[PDB]
């Protein structure tokens, strides 16, 4: 069972969740890995607004922008992809947007960091791994 290979508690490194996000996709097509991010910021105030583009080591086409809800979403590659091109594609997101961090918001800029797969557990990640 997937449930049980994740615990929702715990927070995973960059490299552990690569190695889980493969495990938990069983789907017989290619899931889409996903990176989101709640952002230390205010979705009511306007000049808080986070959006940027980077380029993925092992990809290339993706442009972030901050939900309603302060949220930060973004494909990182495919559940096929080798566990160590993952983990790379992941931390060039998270470091593209630490530099982002507007200059009217005071506290924690990256407040939680999850990823996932089309279907099943979230995996949420320690950033700074």
């Amino acid at each position: 069972a997937l449930l049980e290979k994740v615990d929702p508690n715990k927070i995973y490194t960059i490299d552990e969740a690569a190695h889980l996000v493969k495990e938990l996709a069983t789907a017989k097509f290619d899931e889409t890995v996903e990176v989101h991010a709640k952002l230390g910021i205010d979705p009511r105030r306007s000049d808080q607004n986070v959006r940027g583009t980077v380029s993925l080591p092992h990809g290339g086409r993706i442009e972030f922008r901050n939900d309603k809800t302060g949220a930060i979403h973004a494909p990182v590659g495919k559940a096929s992809f080798p566990p160590e091109k993952l983990a790379d594609n992941i931390r060039a997101f998270i470091r593209a947007l630490e530099a982002h961090k507007p200059e009217g918001a005071k506290g924690t800029f990256l407040r939680s960091v999850y990823v996932t797969t089309t279907m099943g557990p979230s995996v949420r990640i320690n950033p700074h791994s």
